[PDB]
């Protein structure tokens, strides 16, 4: 199996803006988990192929990742705040289907949305 194309990182069909709250995190949330210890896996799509595993997108059919996430953001993809964390959701639940409780990944990404939840706490006020 070829891996999938990673995730559309750019839309010209797409309005654009900038706020407060897509500001906030792309330079405090995302950057905050990129400097991370534990970020490494999670800065690019999965390489299934790279990795000899073949069956991560026969179930993981809404991959996510930072290096997307940061693309996205840097590119004005996204309108609303919201769609950005729900990317962030989808890659810690991505992680949490795939693996076991308490596997190395796992626990890596649970120490990845421990910051995350505490700097979404933080958002700024809304315009
Ligand atoms: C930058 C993205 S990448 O190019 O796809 N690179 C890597 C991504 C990942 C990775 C693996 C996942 N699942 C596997 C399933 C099988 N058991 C291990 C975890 C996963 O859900 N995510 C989100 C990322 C691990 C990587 C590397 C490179 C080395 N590792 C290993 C050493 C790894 C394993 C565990 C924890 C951390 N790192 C690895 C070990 C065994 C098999 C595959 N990768
Ligand atoms: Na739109």
């Amino acid at each position: 199996l070829e891996n999938p194309p990673p995730p559309e990182t750019s839309n010209p069909n797409k309005p654009k803006r900038q706020t407060n709250q897509l500001q906030y995190l792309l330079r405090v949330v995302l950057k905050t988990l990129w400097k991370h210890q534990f970020a490494w896996p999670f800065q690019q799509p999965v390489d299934a192929v790279k990795l000899n595993l073949p069956d991560y997108y026969k179930i993981i059919k809404t991959p996510m990742d930072m290096g997307t996430i940061k693309k996205r953001l840097e590119n004005n993809y996204y309108w609303n705040a919201q769609e950005c964390i729900q990317d962030f959701n989808t890659m810690f639940t991505n992680c949490y289907i795939y693996n076991k409780p308490g596997d190395d990944i796992v626990l890596m990404a649970e120490a990845l949305e421990k910051l995350f939840l505490q700097k979404i706490n933080e958002l700024p006020t809304e315009e």
